[PDB]
C-alpha cells in the first residue's frame, strides 16, 4: 500500500517531466510562429505542470529557464508586468537575468541577443515617455562606447532615435527566433512529441 | 510548410488527449487519498490542458465531466464558490447537474450518490445558517416522502438534525470514493501512466 503509493508518485514525476518537455517545445513553436493566443494558453499549462514538479534535473531547470525567458521577452513592452519580487525590475531586465543563468554556450549569437536585450530594455522605457525609469534601468544594467551613446540618448529624451532603429525590437525578436529554432530541433525528439508524431503518421 | 504545421498541430492534439487522461487519473487518486494540495495543483493543470483542446470525443467529454464533478464535490462546503453563470447555483447543485449528464450506467450506486448529493446540498445551507437559501435549493432540486421530511427540517431550522447524520457528508464522500475507484481501475491503463509505470519498474 505504501510501496504502491510511492511507485505511483514516481510514475507521476516521470510523466510530468515528459509533459514539461512537450509544453516547452509547443511554447517555442508558438513564439517562433507568432501565435500569440496559443503562446498564452501553452504558458498557462507549462506553469501549472511546473508547480506539480519538485526535484529537478539540470536539464529540466534549463527547460524551465527557456520557458521563463520567452515569457518575459513576449511581455517586453508590458511595463506594468512584475516578474520579480523587486517591483522595479522590468520584463526585459528579468529576461536578461535568465539569459545569463542558462547553462549554454556563450557563442556570438548569445552575446548579440544579450546586447539587443540591453538596448531594448532602455528603448521601451523611452518610447513610453518614462525617461527617469530609462536612466534607472541603465544604471542597473551598465555597471564604454555603447554605454556612452545610450546615456546621451536618455539625457536628450530622444525617444525615436536612429540608434534604436538599427538595433530594433524586431531585430532582437528575429535573433531570439534563430536561437528558438535550435531549441526546437533539439527537443523535437522528446518522448511525448515523438510518440504523438508516430500516431499522426500512422494514420496518413 | 503548411502541411508540416498541420501535422504538428495534429500531434499536439494527440499529446493533449494523453495529458488529459493522465491528469484525470492523478486528480481521481488525489481525491480518493484525501491529498488536498495535490488535488488543487492537479486541478489547475487539468483546467489549463483542457483550454488548449478544441474538438473532443465522447470519451474526452466524459473524462472532463468527471474532473468537473470531483472539483464541485471538493468545493461542496464552499458556498462562496460560483461554478455556473447563474450565481444562485451552489457547488453541490452544480455537481448534481454534471452527475445527471455523464454517459454512464444508472446502477444502484449512481442513484445513491445522486440522493446523497441532494440531501447534502440542503444540509450545507442549513449548517451555515442560510435557511432561506436551503428552501431555494430545495425548490430547484425537488421539482414524495423524502421531499416531505426535508421541507419539515428546513421549516424547523433544525441545523443539526439526526437525518443529516444518517445521510451525512462523510457517507456521500465514501460512496463517491467507491465510484472513483472504478474510474481509477479503468484509466490506470492509459498511455502516459502505463509508459511512466514501465519506466519506474525497469529501474527497480
Ligand atoms: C512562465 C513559466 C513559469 C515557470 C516557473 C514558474 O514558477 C516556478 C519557478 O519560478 N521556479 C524557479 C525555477 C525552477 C522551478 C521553480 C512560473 C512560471
Ligand atoms: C475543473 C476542470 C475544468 C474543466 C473545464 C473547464 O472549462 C472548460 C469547460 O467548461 N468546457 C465544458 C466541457 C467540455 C470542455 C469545455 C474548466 C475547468
Ligand atoms: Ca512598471
Ligand atoms: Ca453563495
Amino acid at each position: 500500500e505504501e510501496e504502491d503509493a510511492g511507485l505511483v508518485a514516481e510514475a507521476e514525476a516521470v510523466a510530468a517531466g515528459w509533459m514539461l518537455d512537450f509544453l516547452c517545445l509547443s511554447l517555442c513553436r508558438a513564439f517562433r510562429d507568432g501565435r500569440s493566443e496559443d503562446f498564452r494558453r501553452t504558458r498557462n499549462s507549462a506553469e501549472a505542470i511546473i508547480h506539480g514538479l519538485s526535484s529537478l534535473t539540470a536539464c529540466q531547470l534549463r527547460t524551465i529557464y527557456i520557458c521563463q525567458f520567452l515569457t518575459r521577452i513576449a511581455a517586453g513592452k508590458t511595463l506594468d508586468a512584475q516578474f520579480e519580487n523587486d517591483e522595479r525590475i522590468t520584463p526585459l531586465e528579468s529576461a536578461l537575468m535568465i539569459w545569463g543563468s542558462i547553462e549554454k554556450e556563450h557563442d556570438k549569437l548569445h552575446e548579440e541577443i544579450q546586447n539587443l536585450i540591453k538596448i531594448q530594455a532602455i528603448a521601451v522605457c523611452m518610447e513610453n515617455g518614462n525617461f527617469k525609469e530609462a536612466e534607472e534601468v541603465f544604471e542597473r544594467i551598465f555597471g564604454m562606447p555603447f554605454k556612452s551613446k545610450l546615456l546621451m540618448i536618455i539625457s536628450q529624451k530622444d525617444t525615436f532615435h536612429s540608434f534604436f532603429q538599427h538595433f530594433s525590437y524586431n531585430h532582437m525578436m528575429e535573433k531570439i527566433k534563430s536561437y528558438v529554432n535550435y531549441v526546437l530541433s533539439e527537443k523535437s525528439s522528446t518522448f511525448l512529441m515523438k510518440a504523438a508524431a508516430k500516431v499522426v503518421e500512422s494514420k496518413r
